[PDB]
């Protein structure tokens, strides 16, 4: 038992619910919160620029430090870091961003990335403004994560469509 509420079961594992990540975040503080990142952890927009704002820009801060560090992530690939005052980490997770022509195979591997750790709040990987079909990143998330996955979203007109054509 978690303390998730209010979300739709799609299967054994996975979640949904029209939900800001934001919000849902510093209700539940969950162990793992996904960032939809890109490979410089430059949280701009989208999902990434509203965690970031979230955290007062501690997660950026933080981020600098680790690509200076580290340098960048691989599309498909994550890091854990510091969750803030909205989890107790964050898994950055890097899904291929069609606006920059990425090969959408990737979302796959991206996803797996969820397969490291037990119960996780996440968005849509690769969908939003990194331009790929979203009902399509539900398909990969639910064939590809086998841990607890509660999806958040955004878009409640998006979100009526996503549980509407869900197979
Ligand atoms: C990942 C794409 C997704 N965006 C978001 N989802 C959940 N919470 C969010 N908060 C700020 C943005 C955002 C959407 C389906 C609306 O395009």
């Amino acid at each position: 038992v978690n303390s998730f509420s209010g979300y739709l079961k799609l299967t054994d594992n996975v979640y949904i619910k029209n939900a800001d990540i934001v919000e849902e975040a510093k209700k539940v503080k969950p162990t793992v919160v996904v960032n939809a990142a890109n490979v410089y952890l430059k949280h701009g927009g989208g999902v990434a620029g509203a965690l970031n704002k979230a955290t007062n820009n501690a997660m950026q801060v933080e981020s600098d430090d680790y690509i200076a560090t580290n340098g960048p992530l691989k599309v498909g690939g994550s890091c854990v870091l510091s969750g803030h005052n909205l989890a107790k980490h964050c898994l950055h997770v890097v899904g291929p961003n069609v606006n920059k022509g990425e090969d959408i195979q990737l979302l796959k591997s991206a996803y797996e990335n969820f397969n490291q750790h037990e119960v996780l709040l996440a968005p849509l990987l690769s969908a939003g403004i990194f331009g790929a079909d979203p009902i399509h990143s539900l398909r990969v998330c639910v064939d590809t994560v086998r841990t607890n996955v509660y999806l958040a979203v955004f878009d409640k007109n998006l979100y009526d469509k996503l549980v509407s054509s869900f197979l």
